[PDB]
């Protein structure tokens, strides 16, 4: 890792002035989103790391009191120019705060505003491994490691050493699938999303795909536990729900959300991380692979939704700039 | 007891255990979202004290490993028969966690389970100060003060000496916008939410009671701060927007969502704490209180919507 290296130079940097005690995440977008895996870790693992995960724009208008030489700050923007994440780094470093910088681009303005930069693997092809949310992840472990030891270290590289092969025997397996369901649903105008625990990112995102494609409401993405509670996302509209199964300690309430929506009959697209071969990673820590098989097995879904659905010329149709 | 008293009791307690380090609110349904200012304050203020928030269902399922002798958690249930939140109180103390309850019946199973059990104000002409979402938050002010110490603690108290009159002029002074509202809303069938900082709690729960009372789709609640970065909430489905104007530190972002929503010709029912008499809070605590005021003038605009308005008879856990 050049992960590994980052922290043990922040690690040996700070310690004269009283250690890392906080992990910022900030950025927006899709690399918002992708940090909610680390989020999730450090909540789960942290005896003595507090772990705050930011939109830019909240981040540099309310800024954290602990932010400062015993905070690190962690910022990810793709092509490197978001102006909001730029200044976040920046009031990172006026505070006193290591910042590290993820993104694509090296020649990027965002660098000259880092302490410490990283990249990852992008685009069709890539390697899981070293993908965005992986590297964003690899931050939260290593950090944990060297400060206060990981439980679970050796058992999270081995599930490293697996997700890349897992994700793509996936998107083979789904691609039959993703046809049938590109075919059913291709007449919906809104579809729900239903996740939970420390996945629940990538359905965020999925959420926001899915209405990128229909165009018409954005739709709630349900946490699976509140379903239980109060109202219930069921009436006359008959909208249909895209639910991400996780593998792991939430597990348990997804299957009783899935559970729920069958007893009322509802349309339920199933994408199931023991069906698509995740469990061969270890217990301890395959909550925190469910976002990297589900981020990467949904373009497939999504490709064929998009090229089943044809529009007229008298429909509108929107595009936006993504922030990847 | 009062949180003040309680909170010393816990430090002490927790004095020759290493003491109190880490805070969670744990509920579910309309107790989750009022915990949302609680944890905004400790994530904005605290230099040596974590906070979570979790849903009763998670965090039984996947408890923190700093859940113990140096966690507090304060578990929330109005009627204080929530499965998922009793048992989650009983988790905590098993793993040796002193558990505060937060619940309006006194009697309720929940009460077995927790180590302090405090309660609120609730019902129409109900204090304010005293509301479930305040005693959520000064559980926080206290844990903070009685911990690490709090600048601003002074200042908080005078917030929350002001915020009852603050709410009950606010329904007032909404009113007969809330008529206007509900005629110029009455035909639609979904609406969004946009809202950010301490306050988006309140808007999420709106999100849920204007579903409740259209029973179509229920939409996303927007944080503010995403309309910078496409894609855009904005369609030929022309849904309107229910629009939180927070006063304090996410103003600015706020009126830039705003701004853009107006540039974009969208239909919007704007409800500003500025104009609302929020400001007589002082700027250094005026975020907290942003939940109250929200979460307080919202029915006197839902009520008017449904006035004017096969059902589905869902019941709201408060
Ligand atoms: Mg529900
Ligand atoms: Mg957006």
């Amino acid at each position: 890792m050049g992960m590994k290296e980052t922290v043990s130079n922040i690690v040996t940097s700070q310690a004269e002035k009283g250690g890392v005690k906080h992990v910022y995440y900030v950025a927006c977008g899709g690399s918002y989103a992708a940090f909610y895996p680390a989020k999730a870790f450090l909540e789960k693992e942290a005896k003595a790391l507090t772990v705050g995960l930011y939109n830019s724009g909240e981040f540099i208008n309310n800024p954290p009191v602990a932010l400062g030489e015993n905070a690190v700050v962690v910022v990810a923007s793709h092509k490197g120019n978001t102006p909001e994440t730029i200044k976040a780094a920046e009031i990172a470093r006026q505070h006193g705060a290591p910042v590290i910088g993820l993104t694509w681009i090296m020649d990027s303005p965002l660098v000259a505003h880092c302490d410490y930069v990283e990249t990852y693997t992008f685009g069709d092809g890539k390697d899981i491994a070293g993908e965005k949310t992986m590297k964003g992840l690899l931050s939260a472990v290593e950090l944990l490691q060297q400060t206060e030891g990981y439980a679970h270290y050796d058992d999270f590289q081995d599930g490293v050493s697996k997700i890349n092969r897992i994700v793509w025997r996936a998107c083979e397996q789904v691609a039959e699938r993703a046809q049938a369901f590109a075919q059913e649903y291709k007449d919906d105008k809104v579809i729900y999303t239903v996740a939970s625990g420390a996945g629940y990112g990538a359905a965020y995102l999925q959420s926001i795909c899915i209405f990128m494609e229909m165009q018409w409401i954005h739709s709630a993405c349900i946490h699976s536990g509140e379903f239980f509670h109060g109202p219930f996302e069921i009436t006359d509209a008959n909208t249909p729900f895209f639910f991400q199964f996780s593998e792991g300690n939430t597990r348990a309430v997804d299957e009783r959300a899935l559970n729920f929506l069958k007893k009322y009959g509802r349309r339920i697209e199933v994408v199931d991380a023991a069906a698509l071969g995740l469990s061969t990673i270890k217990t301890t820590v395959i909550d925190y692979f469910n976002h990297s098989l589900f981020n990467n097995v949904y373009p497939v879904y999504n490709r064929a939704l998009a090229e089943a659905r044809q529009h007229p010329l008298t429909t509108r149709r929107y595009m936006w700039k993504v922030e990847y």
